[PDB]
């Protein structure tokens, strides 16, 4: 499983997905390194989360991203279009 | 399913267990009223919640309760113990 | 957001689609009609589930069929390539 | 986090909370092993689980519960009477 944001950046930077993540990160109260597995492709970031201690899962995190999106967008100066989690096995 | 917390007091009083239900409620952008079947036992309150256009989950909630602690104890006079989701099976 | 399977079967069949949704959901003890917005399209089943009772998310009934994956395949007579959530 | 079951067992058995874990690692085609932070205090056994090479949280596993229940049931020889997910 995956989690993502997708962006009204076309295409998004990694500077901006990755500052994305460490404003919810700091949100979520974890170390911005428990995200892994980072990429923006098109307007979207993807990453994964690491066996974190405060135990957060990706339904925790995107949902987060969803209910302060509007601190999100001020902080990174993009739009957040839409959030959730995505699976392929 | 039903949400719980368990705080440190004896016992829990309607109007503190109902706050920390109203705080919550604030913080995931949904009406106070979406909690439902509360209940203050001991120091336990327990609810469930109504099903929702956001796929906020029980789970959701608790977790939101997590990163919001502290204010839900600065605003309700009492220590958070445990926090949960929980089937009667 | 959609649950899918991708399949061997290029396209697929809609009986055979809706096959695997009425076998999903006997594993998953769900009603088959609680899978919603049911298309076949190419070689892939996509779906979404009703807000149900046991609180099963869409991610999570989608790892129940990936979990089942050889029960599924043997049941219907089909390949499953994938299974999974997409955008 | 931890997962939870709690049985109609006062106090219940270290080896009946450990063969629930092994059924329901056989459904979810984990090894039981993979189940860690195991404990039995009183009537509840409490889990967690590995980060794993199939995806499983303990939100997942409970619900795997749920669906095998009366299995779970048939083979411990005690009854399931709630399963979930806290935090201390
Ligand atoms: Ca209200
Ligand atoms: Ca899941």
């Amino acid at each position: 499983e995956y989690g993502y944001i997708v962006t009204d950046q076309k295409p998004l930077s990694l500077a901006a997905g990755v500052k994305l993540l460490e404003i919810l990160a700091e949100h979520v109260h974890m170390s911005s390194g428990s995200f892994i597995n980072i990429s923006v492709v098109g307007p979207a970031l993807t990453f994964r989360i690491r066996h974190n201690e405060q135990n957060l899962s990706l339904a925790d995190v995107t949902q987060q991203a969803g209910l302060v999106k509007s601190e999100l967008e001020a902080q990174t100066g993009l739009q957040i279009l839409q959030t959730g989690v995505g699976q392929r096995e």
